[PDB]
């Protein structure tokens, strides 16, 4: 409980003020020059090129067998894949769906034979295999492998030749100068090798006599015995088996870049020196330079721009025929991350490859980032301008009020308890110190003047009684505790007096001029000016490196692994047997 | 320096306004439904399916060696892996830890064998191999390969049989048609056929006579030679091994889906006509159709339901047990991405496969987005309603104080310089024209009125005069350059009269009602009505790529790579050797 | 229409209130301890350690041909490839750039050789392989595989040696234990294995005597038939070949972790018990504990420090040179998601291994969150305080203007209908109930005053009718529809009077003290006192799994898979025979 008092001496024009003219309205300028359009956006292809083809060999298998008492012991088993020779094929296998049983090949630079059974050649039937399905499909001549024992103390040796033709699955990976076999062979000459439009000049490592192309070639379907349609084919005789492939040419068979998503509403605008694509319905922001770039400096880059069209095509005149023109020919931009924006712009009526990042995170992050700054910056700058707004129009009622009480309006601006006075169209203000120390202050029983009866003062007297005898002042209670060093605040003596008067902590309650009680301050109720508002912050959050699968996990979905296997399995002469051991 | 006056003729009852009536505060209609909850996020089950194995089979070599003058020569090795048969198995090596020096066996058709040393059989011991560690064991029966040369001219054979058994690891995959164990070998039979409970329905490729199940069966353990405990055990001969593996029913073994996260606190709400489950431990939102997922949709996931409740009741009956209850049984939905959510509703007491995607940061930056947007809205929503409560309070000052100068505030709320007057309840204005060119100001010095002593004037006087001689006002200066067209403004004289009036832009100063000097509006310090409120902007960022590893260093982490071995090595015909010349 | 009027009972002191004093404006403790810094981030080296080596070997192929009738059959084709010993490397093919054209070796535990075409050894000169060219280089003997078929009835061997040198790449992954050969080999020695510098206590599953070490070695160029420089060489013999390389030491060669960025611009703070790394030039934020890691815990972590203070130097004195200084030494953490920060702070003038996650999204989140955090709350707090400062200035204008209009000012801060008067320092209040049914209100034509020509009444009378007899007041027509119970409202009589006047729903208007006509409230213009704020909301927004490739499409990318491979062609001997197949 401690009560602060006031005394205020009269305003010299030592200190004149003037109010604050209306300030100027912030602006922020924001509103950005965009262009809406249709997108179709590629990513760098990593896939490899996938075709059909076809495998023929034979199987040849000679066994050596002792018979001994005991038994039959099989003394040597030399196995070797050979290539069917083309003749074969075009003659014998695709006219009439048979195979000889004898395997006619070079080996240790030698043309050398096998004969199945070691009987006259003969021009078996092809047969389906058992495991036949849809998927993989192979057909063969024989399920036996020939060999023959003898009467014990001898050595024979017998032949066996299995002609087989599978079906399989051919793949190639960029530049595209080999491809792999479902087989697990590699065939070192490009998939798109050929005589025509070029296609000579594809990459192989085979003589050219090892390599031969038909036209309108019809292959025979084994199952229905019925030629199918006419298509180039290509024929590779390696070592181990023949290859055969319908040819397809390269400019039709492959491209470097692949869609990655069109996309229907897209605004580009300039944003920081670059091209903003912003794509509300990815949630998606992709940025390039303001420079088109040139596919050209592509390799394999001439299946973008042709989709890309017939693409836009098909989104204009389905979605946007009556709403939007077209205000020009496609564009295409480069995107941070290696993606490629192929962008038509729209008008409402009114030599290297590219390497694609992984993950389009950073341009979700980017557009979510975007959104969220683009609403609260066009939100604070509507507060701060009502704010300026707000104040300019306040500033009326602080001079239109200031005649009517220039203290406390004074008081209040400059966070300091003045006396004010208006000297014109000016303000005139002094310091009220604190009343100080070794004061007290009594308050008088009556309001009412003496020695007359139709006049009173209009607040209480209240003598000031310095407590070290230096004298008493007469005056009387001004309002928030100033102390007035004067009485010459009268009024008629009114009927039905009640005032309550602030004094110090108390309210001091007065009827018929006259002192009835104290009232603590707190014992009034109040009533509030201050319109509530309740701000809260956004709180402390930690965001975890949450994996779905991890590295290991990803790599752990495979049936073998080859290091593994090899590590394990070449260990084989070391762990059971003792490779060091020299027999003298 | 440009200073301008205004004129204001009195205002006639042709524009009468009135006070705009208080507006109705807006309302954001935030707050929604929600259900708090535990839950179990299951993904895509995409390891393979491990367990261990044995392999039984030996190693049979026979060479042919001549000898020479200088010394010995190789002419053929003859390696082949062959089955160890199951008798040999249940009979030898799982009672004795022996293993016969014989090997009888099938090739090409024919029963044959092979003699270790071509000597008789013996059941020789099976011995741990030098390489056995923790991890992968093996037992074998000899260290050595029997060969024999001879005297010079002749060739001899030679036979090596050393029997091998070895503990390997085995992976299957989806659908667990086939399995591959660690020497290479891929076993084409399901790893759960059997005989019992509809086992025998499982895959397989071979002949039943190739399988063979044994109930309480009892392997041996060949280091401590005691027998390990019963339990149900395949046998498998193939054309190379023999394997050996405890059968287990696949019911439970595997399941299509995995558990990825239990959560405990879940929070579900309906949000854009679907479910919402933010997770604020992992600041993750998963979002699901408002209907269940039937589980039974999908292979194999039986593990989940039951698993999930086992979970969800640890949970429940830990930290919820006094405090919740719940509020029927649990519910499973299809989240996007793939994800499966297993949710429990709470209450305080106040065929297809499913693929899961690689990242869940998608629902990071959807909790992310989800917690910023439901934060500034409801700040937003204050701000906004506090805004209002705010002018219509402010209204009654504006009203209360509008009789006082209504020609300041209806300048204000206008923003233009008008007259306005009361009339009852409602204003009337007037607008004040800028004072024209050719005019001229001049300031009277004195504002004593001629022939008393008693009555002043309370303003400066003016004169207006035309500069080209239309006549000249006698008027007086009122407020904020307003020029008056009278001398009506009039007050008793006062002691000690000290004004500035505004004048242009200056501050013209009289004492005793005489004029004393010019001073510069800038010369007169300010006070300031208006609290300060600085906003700044989010800035513009740009979000880059950024990667831990690039897709090269993620194929980058192996011994070998398969493709890259094939490549480099079928080349070797090619490389070394012309396979296209031929001796005639 | 319906239009509400009150009536204002006299207020008693039976409610009297005060005016709230000012509040405290709030305070949000913003603002944090910082340090600018360098950083240095590495992540787990997941990279395979990778170097060059040598091959040395000869392919022996012995071939047995007989001769018939038809032609040549080959019964027989035995391949092996053997290790070139060390002494023809460093006498034979490092001298004199040739190679014997015998193999000379061990197999089956004995001593055995080969001769090519079983001719007398001759040395051989090593001629570059046709595919030679930049990256893998290869020299040979011979491009020939010698056999030979002899006259019909017999049986003739062959013998085949191609001395092979091959420049291989190598591979080696933690802990280094063995190294892969690009032709396939596994060998089971560290790369690191050497006689000096400890380098013995290397891993190795060789007998020593198949390790050889040649300090100041000099290896033979054979394309320029010149010596290269001198360096210490490793040779191993292995069963199939021998292999050369460079030893270097483990120490200098790999370290567990590799440099992911380094950053200029860092600020460390304090926030949430731990340390914040906030990186705004990467848009990435990283956390670790407040506590350093001490590195010596990982195996293979020397190359961090050296390198890190390496970078940090040349950071600090090329672009904080003049206006930062170091304020410690170098401090390592371990941020969430595996990284290692690497932190030097600065001051303006004025045995595991470490995981490392697979995303660093999480952690530009964790920024962007950040980013957007500080800046809101910095925001809402300038809001919030701004809001209570005015709050607080504007009290002074209710407080000024509440003598004017006690009844307005005290009915807008209750929200009710009252009268107010003031008490001195206290407001005193009582409720205006609205006027009832069965009423009904008449105005008088005139506002003059009966047998008076210069008094008036100010506002207009009227008489309040119980419609049920009860009788009749006369009174007046108050502000704001409030009907007053008597007629002391007055004025002097002016000339040119025009009022309007509130009166239900309508005004009414007089001139010279007389009723002229009724005006709809709203054809009465209305200027505005409410300031304009018009905040929307952030939309909802759905974010969906977004991938550049899919898990197919990143596993879809090799020449050949091994498990397809193997799965395919292990059935081979199931698809074209039948095994099961017995001949007696
Ligand atoms: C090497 O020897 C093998 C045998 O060891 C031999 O394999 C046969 O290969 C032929 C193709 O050349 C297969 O024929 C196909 O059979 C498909 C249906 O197979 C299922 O049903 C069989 C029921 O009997 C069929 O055949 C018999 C006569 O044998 C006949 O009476 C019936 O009407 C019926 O057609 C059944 O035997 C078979 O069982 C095998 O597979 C199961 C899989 O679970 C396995 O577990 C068994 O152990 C067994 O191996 C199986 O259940 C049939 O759909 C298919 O038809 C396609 O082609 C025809 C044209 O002919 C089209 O009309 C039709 O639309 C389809 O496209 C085809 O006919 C035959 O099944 C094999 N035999 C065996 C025992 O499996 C090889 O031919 C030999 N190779 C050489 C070089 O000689
Ligand atoms: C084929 O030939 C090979 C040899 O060329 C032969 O290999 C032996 O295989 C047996 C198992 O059949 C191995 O025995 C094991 O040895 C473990 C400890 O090995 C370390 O210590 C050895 C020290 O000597 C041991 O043995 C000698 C007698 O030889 C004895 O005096 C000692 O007390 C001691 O027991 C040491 O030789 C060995 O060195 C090898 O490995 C190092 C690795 O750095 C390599 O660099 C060397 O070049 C060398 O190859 C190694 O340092 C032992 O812990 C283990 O015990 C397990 O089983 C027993 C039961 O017997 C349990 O009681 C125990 O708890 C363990 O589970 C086991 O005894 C033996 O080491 C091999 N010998 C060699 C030279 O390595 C094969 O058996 C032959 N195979 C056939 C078919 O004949
Ligand atoms: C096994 O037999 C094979 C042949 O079947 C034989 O292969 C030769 O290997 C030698 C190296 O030992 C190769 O020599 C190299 O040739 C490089 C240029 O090759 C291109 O140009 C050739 C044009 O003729 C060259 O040689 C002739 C004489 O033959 C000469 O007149 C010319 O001036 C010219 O030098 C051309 O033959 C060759 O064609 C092959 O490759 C194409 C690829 O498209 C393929 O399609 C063909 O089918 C054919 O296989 C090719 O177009 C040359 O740059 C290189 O030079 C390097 O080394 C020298 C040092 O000698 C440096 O000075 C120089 O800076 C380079 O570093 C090198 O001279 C030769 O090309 C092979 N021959 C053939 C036919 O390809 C093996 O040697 C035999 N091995 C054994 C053990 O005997
Ligand atoms: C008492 O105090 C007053 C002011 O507080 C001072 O002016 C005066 O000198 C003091 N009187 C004595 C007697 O000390
Ligand atoms: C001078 O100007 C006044 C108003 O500015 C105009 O009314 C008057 O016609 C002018 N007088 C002459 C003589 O042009
Ligand atoms: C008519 O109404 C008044 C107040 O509305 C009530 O006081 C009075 O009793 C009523 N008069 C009659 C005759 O019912």
């Amino acid at each position: 409980t401690k009560p602060t008092f006031y005394v205020c001496p009269p305003p010299t024009g030592s200190t004149i003020v003037r109010l604050e003219p209306p300030r100027t309205c912030p602006d922020y300028h924001l509103g950005k020059n965009f262009t809406e359009g249709i997108a179709v956006v590629y990513k760098e292809n990593i896939a490899a090129y996938k075709f059909k083809a076809t495998v023929y060999y034979k199987d040849v298998i000679v066994s050596t067998a002792g018979a001994g008492s005991s038994g039959t012991q099989i003394t040597n088993r030399y196995a070797d894949r050979v290539p069917i020779p083309v003749s074969e094929i075009t003659d014998t296998i695709d006219k009439f769906g048979k195979c000889s049983s004898k395997a006619t090949y070079v080996r240790n630079n030698h043309k050398v034979e096998a004969f199945n059974e070691d009987k006259n050649p003969q021009d078996m039937p092809l047969i389906a295999s058992k495991y036949n399905s849809v998927g993989s499909k192979a057909w063969h001549t024989t399920n036996d492998t020939y060999m023959v024992a003898g009467t014990p103390g001898t050595y024979r040796t017998g032949t066996s030749v299995n002609c087989i033709i599978e079906e399989v699955e051919a793949r190639s990976i960029f530049p595209y100068d080999s491809f792999g076999l479902s087989t697990g062979d590699i065939i070192y000459m490009s998939p798109f090798f050929g005589l025509r439009d070029g296609a000579y000049r594809e990459h192989s490592n085979y003589a050219m006599d090892r390599f031969h192309q038909f036209e309108g070639y019809r292959q025979r379907d084994l199952d229905t015995r019925a030629l199918l349609e006419p298509a180039a084919r290509n024929f590779l005789v390696t070592p181990h088996l023949t290859v055969g492939w319908n040819w397809k040419p390269k400019r039709t068979e492959v491209c470097s870049l692949v869609k990655w998503r069109e996309v229907e509403d897209v605004v580009r605008d300039e944003y920081a020196h670059n091209f903003r694509f912003t794509m509300k319905t990815l949630s998606t922001t992709f940025i390039s330079e303001t420079n088109e770039f040139n596919l050209n400096q592509i390799h394999l880059s001439q299946c973008v721009k042709e989709e890309a069209r017939a693409i836009i095509n098909r989104i204009y005149t389905t979605r946007y025929n009556s709403s939007h023109v077209r205000t020009g020919d496609i564009q295409t931009y480069l995107a941070r991350g290696g993606f490629v924006v192929v962008f038509q712009p729209l008008l409402s009526n009114s030599n290297r490859t590219i390497t694609t990042t992984s993950s389009v995170e950073f341009a979700m992050l980017q557009f979510t980032y975007d959104h969220i700054q683009e609403h609260v910056n066009e939100m604070l700058a509507r507060i701060s301008s009502s704010w300026c707004q707000l104040q300019n129009r306040e500033r009326a009622l602080w001079s239109g009020l200031f005649p009517i009480n220039p203290s406390a309006l004074a008081s209040t601006i400059l966070d300091q308890r003045v006396k004010a006075r208006i000297l014109g169209d000016v303000i005139s203000v002094s310091n009220c110190p604190e009343l100080g120390s070794d004061t007290r202050i009594i308050l008088q029983n009556s309001m009412r003047v003496s020695g007359s009866t139709t006049r009173c003062y209009s607040r209480p007297l209240i003598s000031i009684v310095s407590l070290n005898g230096s004298g008493t002042v007469e005056g009387q209670l001004g309002t928030d505790n100033e102390l007035i060093m004067s009485r010459d605040l009268l009024e008629p003596c009114v009927a039905n007096h009640k005032r309550y008067f602030l004094f110090g902590h108390h309210y001091v309650y007065y009827e018929d001029y006259r002192y009835v009680r104290e009232i603590a301050v707190h014992d009034v109720g109040m009533i509030s000016t201050y319109v509530d508002l309740n701000l809260t912050l956004l709180k402390d959050r930690e965001f975890m490196p949450l994996q779905v699968y991890t590295r290991d996990e990803l790599r752990d979905t495979g049936l073998l692994d080859y290091s593994e296997i090899q590590r394990r399995n070449q260990m084989h002469s070391l762990r059971f047997y003792d490779i060091d051991k020299v027999v003298q």
